[PDB]
């Protein structure tokens, strides 16, 4: 299968992240794209893609709730094409903020909307991949079971 995984981080944790379940799924035999949302046109983003994994880290102040890259992109999301898709999402954040990686149940939110199949439960963690290797495995293992 396809795979798109599209992030925006600003520090480089979700970043991380992406990298990843980009090994972790190559690994499962899979070609992955790995795409930085500050460089993606939402244009047919997902044309081709068998399934796309969002990543958006969490920033309750100054900006609408979203990473800057991914706000821009997450706006124009039925531009994507992501009817009849596989889509599912993760984020880096901090559970000492009221909302905790709340850029998670949106997307999935809105991605359904346009007719995208959820495939697995959203990643919510905080660091980088290596901070906890075990809830990025687990995301991982939910989408290589939908592939
Ligand atoms: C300005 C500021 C606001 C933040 N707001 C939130 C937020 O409200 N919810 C959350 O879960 N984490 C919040 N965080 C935590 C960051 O999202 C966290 O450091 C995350 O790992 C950064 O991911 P990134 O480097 O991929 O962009 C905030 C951090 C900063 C410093």
């Amino acid at each position: 299968s396809k795979v798109l995984i599209v992030f925006g981080s600003s520090t480089g944790n979700t970043e991380s992240i992406a990298q990843k379940l980009e090994e972790l799924i190559a690994a499962g035999g899979h070609e992955v794209t790995l795409l930085n949302a500050a460089d993606a046109s939402a244009e047919n983003l997902a044309d081709g893609y068998d399934a796309v994994l969002f990543g958006c880290s969490a920033w309750g102040m100054e900006d609408l709730e979203m990473q800057d890259d991914f706000l821009s992109l997450f706006e124009e999301f039925d531009r994507i094409g992501l009817a009849g898709r596989k889509v599912a999402a993760f984020a880096s954040g901090d559970q000492e903020y009221e909302h905790f990686c709340g850029a998670v149940p949106a997307i999935e939110e809105r991605a359904k909307e346009l007719g995208a199949t959820i495939i697995a439960e959203g990643l919510k963690m905080e660091g980088d991949a290596s901070n906890d290797p075990e809830a990025v495995a687990s995301f991982a293992e939910d989408v290589l079971k939908q592939l």
